[PDB]
């Protein structure tokens, strides 16, 4: 069994930019959800070899977890807040593609989808 590299976290050649949308994205809702008793399976690309889920690269072919989104932010990695909430959102598609629904990993999925939207409400407007 094999995982694949993880996602880009660094990448001179690409454009990139501080704004206070992606700021709030650091320390308002990737904070947030970080600290959250649900956190800790998408704290990390998902480890294939080690959970026993072999089809799991097969399937999820666009992979993204909240260590990539935190290192990302911390590296100022993305031009804009759009970047950032879709790695979110692919984050957590894929979890929902992958998984069935009631599934302990879809209920956490699910819970820190609730606070992500909650915060992303009050995303400010771009100063
Ligand atoms: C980020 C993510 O989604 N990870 C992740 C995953 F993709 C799949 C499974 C997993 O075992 N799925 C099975 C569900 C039942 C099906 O019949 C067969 C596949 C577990 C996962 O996380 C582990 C750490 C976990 C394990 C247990 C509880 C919470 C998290």
């Amino acid at each position: 069994s094999m995982n694949p590299p993880p996602p880009e976290t660094s990448n001179p050649n690409k454009p990139k930019r501080q704004t206070n949308q992606l700021q709030y994205l650091l320390r308002v809702v990737l904070k947030t959800l970080w600290k959250h008793q649900f956190a800790w399976p998408f704290q990390q690309p998902v480890d294939a070899v080690k959970l026993n889920l072999p089809d799991y690269y097969k399937i999820i072919k666009t992979p993204m977890d909240m260590g990539t989104i935190k290192k990302r932010l911390e590296n100022n990695y993305y031009w804009n807040a759009q970047e950032c909430i879709q790695d979110f959102n692919t984050m957590f598609t894929n979890c929902y593609i992958y998984n069935k629904p009631g599934d302990d990993i879809v209920l956490m999925a699910e819970a820190l989808e609730k606070l992500f939207l909650q915060k992303i409400n009050e995303l400010p407007t771009e100063e």
